[PDB]
Order: structure tokens, then sequence, then C-alpha cells
């Protein structure tokens, strides 16, 4: 509510920008939402729904994860530390997955929307399970312009948190998918300044994070504290004017705030 409010006001006067909270405790249904409805830029939280997307095929009887994929240098796009390894070999999808979503490798993500039709498809992907909010439009490096007032490549807070849920925890995918997607979101590397320093220690979290232009900086995840039912967490942040620690911070920040008040 309004005291609430305030605080995450505060955050966003402090660093500047936009800042967006979803979170829900899935054991007492207890929800947070802070501009919870308004879009902003996904830049790298796309990624798990690339796999998300990959996985279905799989589940559909469609796909295989150990088909290899081949690819070239007019294939590698800035930020690719995987994949820029294996031009000559090329890589599984299984490992393009985990590629995107751990080390959030952009050519990696490119690759996954070859085989699932590209942004529409992803979008037409997201339609079939509920999701009619979030959208994505371009490929790997445009899609992170984040450009104000710009509604391609966004979602919202509140979209994104149900569509995580559904993919991790509902029955969007196979048993076997949800779990592999799973185990992907919680190895992942680089989102050790974000939501995970902002969580009590004991809490397990699958993560993927996003940075962009016009001082983005994003974190989605799903939480496991001991003994108790898993939390649903969506934080977008766009606009601020701050450097690459302290956004992390911002990010961290609003975890913390989220775990005192759910
Ligand atoms: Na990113």
């Amino acid at each position: 509510a309004a005291a609430l409010n305030d605080e995450f006001a505060a955050l966003e006067k402090q660093y500047g920008g936009r800042l967006g909270v979803y979170a829900l405790d899935t054991g007492t249904g207890r929800t947070i939402a802070y501009r919870a409805d308004e879009r902003f830029p996904m830049c790298s939280t796309f990624k798990a729904l690339a796999a998300a997307a990959v996985l279905a095929q799989v589940d559909a009887g469609k796909e295989s994860l150990d088909r290899r994929i081949t690819y070239t240098k007019d294939d590698l796009v800035d930020y690719s530390p995987v994949t820029e390894k294996h031009v000559g070999t090329g890589m599984t999808l299984a490992e393009l997955c985990e590629a995107a979503i751990t080390y959030s490798d952009n050519t990696a993500a490119n690759l996954l929307l070859d085989e699932i039709g590209g942004p529409k498809g992803l979008t037409a992907f997201l339609r079939s399970i509920g999701d009619d909010v979030t959208r994505l439009d371009r490929w790997e490096p445009e899609l992170n312009e984040a450009l104000p007032g710009d509604p391609r490549d966004t979602t919202t807070p509140a979209a994104m948190a149900a569509t995580l849920r559904a993919l991790l925890l509902g029955d969007a995918l196979s048993p076997a998918s949800r779990a592999q997607l799973t185990d992907w979101m919680r190895g992942n590397t680089t989102g050790d300044k974000l939501i995970r320093a902002g969580l009590p220690a004991g809490w397990r979290v699958g993560d993927k994070t996003g940075t962009g232009s016009y001082g983005t900086r994003n974190d989605i995840a799903i939480i496991w504290p001991p003994n108790r039912a898993p939390i649903v967490l969506a934080i977008y942040s766009t606009g601020s004017t701050a450097d690459a620690k302290e956004r992390n911070a911002l990010i961290a920040e609003a975890a913390k705030i989220v775990a005192e008040a759910l």
C-alpha cells in the first residue's frame, strides 16, 4: 500500500528512473505490486522464455535437446562468451539454452530464436500459455535499445511473474522440461549482485538478469526458502542514472524490501 509505495518511490528518486516490482508468496497468496502493470524493457530476461519455448517444442515431440546446431561468425554478436568458443564444432540446443540462461549468451539466444520462429514465434508461444502482454519484436542486440515510450520488446512485472510461475511451478511445460528450466535458472552465474544479494542467506534462487541501454537493469526469479512454498519475484528498472555497481544495489535493495514486506 501507500507506505510501501513511498519506499519504492524513495528508491526511484535515489537512483533516478523507474522501478517495477511484482512479488507473490505462493504460501500465503500475498503480493507486492509497484508499477506492476507498466511496461518495461525485457532485455536479457526473455532468454529464459526462449529456452522455455525450445523445451515446449521438445515436449511436443517436435524437437530434441541433443540436436547439434551449426553456426558461423556471421552469427556472433557481442557478449557471447560461450558460443564464441564453438564456431567450429557447433553446440547442442541443450548447451545453447544453458549458455543463454546461465551466461546470458547473446549469440545462443539468437540461435534459440532461430529454432522457435523468431521474436514473433516466441511471442506466439507466450500467448499460447496465457501471456497476452509480453512481446518480443527484435533480435540481439537491437532488442536492448530500451527506448522510453517504446512498446517493442517489453513485458510488465505482473505478466512476467505469472508467466515464470506457469513455466517453473505450473503446468506450461512437462515435468522434465520444467525441472530442466529450473536447474538452468538455479545455475545462473550472472545474478550474484542482484536478487541473490538482497535475500536472506538460506534462500535458493533460480534467476535471469537483464541489462540494457537507458540504464536498464532487471532480474526475475523463483525463490525457494527453507521449509516454505516458493516466492515469485519480478523486478524491472529503467532510466536510472547510476554506475554498474549501484544499479546492482538498486535491484538487491528492492529484493530486500520485498522479503521484509511479503
Ligand atoms: Na541483458
